[PDB]
């Protein structure tokens, strides 16, 4: 069973997940208090335990680094991977290092403003926006989205559409093809599974690779963080 | 100079106060982040440091225990000692273990209600209230306070006064004697030095002996905590 010191911390409202190896002849215990990840360290004497953050000589917070790869990083890879597997529209270089997925609607004003805010990073080749289109906001939203997906170079059309503030003229097909309807229905389902209703719904990866989310028009700060700044 | 791990925590906004002996072959460092006391523990390897709370086998938070006797407990003993040295009115047994100082005014409604709330503990012999009178609220406040201090058994008179909701009749002296005026002026100065303007201003000691303060009419909880419950 658990060492007494660690059991006393467990009584202060913590639930242990597992144990890990800590430096100095110390055992580590990974736990949680409600949503928060917590690291406990049993002292060599085996008689004391420290609930806190371990830092190394370079200043890296090892406790936060770990609490991220073990509690946070994981659950949102199926999601980053489910986005990669959808039929997204490319905006920028395909070799661009920073990847940002965005759920957009043809009739969403903020989708356009965010698109403008990102020009610099996209153009520099540092960031590529991968748009997952949906048609949920207006009556003509599915028709317009389908039309954009019907165009000869969808990605280009979408870029022009956003650049022209939604005033870019389109050719309307007699009907939404089945494959287009599927891309729209599948993207709509993924977006729903993400709890993302207001658009633009922005998804990106942190410096430590955990699934981040931005909804609506980002402010300067959230914008630089999304773009890899 | 400081071990690198501890220096990295210092850069995260902490100011070290001193070092102390920690169990397990670990050095401890007592510090502060703004107002908050913090304990850092250098690992045996001398290469890692943990900013957090140390618990022992019995569940005692050693870090909080210490951060209290070293950062909190101290500054308010001159104050607990300055109160003891003032001419306070006794209400209860002089051997009562729990001591509560209260700054009261003859014309303060809440002073009366708090006085009623405390009857039980006082009567049981567990708590003694030591009243430091002042005359600051009303025009006739100094006259009434002085009169209460002029009475033959001031403490008793004060108790009756509070019990009778301020309706206890008093004998008004021709003048506030010099010693009475001094007790009132001295208590007024101490109260001011304490930042205590609204009354009743209640002062008591915690389980770990640090100077606590309650202002106004306490709720059931603050009331039980003040009374040693």
């Amino acid at each position: 069973e658990l060492p007494a010191p660690v059991k006393a911390i467990e009584k202060q409202g913590i639930t242990i997940i597992k144990t890990f190896d800590a430096p100095g002849g110390m055992k580590g215990y990974l736990g949680k208090y409600q949503d928060m990840g917590v690291t406990i360290y049993l002292t060599p004497d085996g008689k004391h335990a420290i609930s806190g953050y371990m830092y190394n000589e370079k200043g890296e917070n090892l406790s936060n680094t770990l609490i991220e790869k073990e509690i946070y990083a994981p659950a949102g890879r199926e999601m980053w991977q489910r986005m990669e597997q959808s039929h997204w529209l490319l905006d920028g270089k395909k070799d661009a290092p920073v990847i940002v997925y965005v759920f957009a609607d043809p009739f969403c004003p903020y989708c356009k403003q965010f698109w403008q805010q990102a020009r610099p990073w996209v153009d520099s080749g540092k960031v590529q926006l991968r748009t997952l289109l949906v048609g949920v906001i207006k009556p003509e939203s599915p028709a317009t989205a389908a039309a954009i997906l019907a165009s000869k170079d969808p990605a280009k059309t979408w870029q022009q559409y956003e650049a022209s503030g939604g005033k870019l003229k389109l050719n309307v097909p007699a009907n939404v093809s089945t494959e287009q309807m599927k891309v729209l229905s599948d993207n709509e389902k993924l977006m729903d599974d993400l709890g993302a209703n207001v658009m633009p719904a922005i998804y990106y990866m942190s410096k430590e690779n955990t699934l981040q989310q931005a909804v609506g028009l980002p402010d300067q700060k959230t914008l630089n963080i999304i773009m890899g700044n």
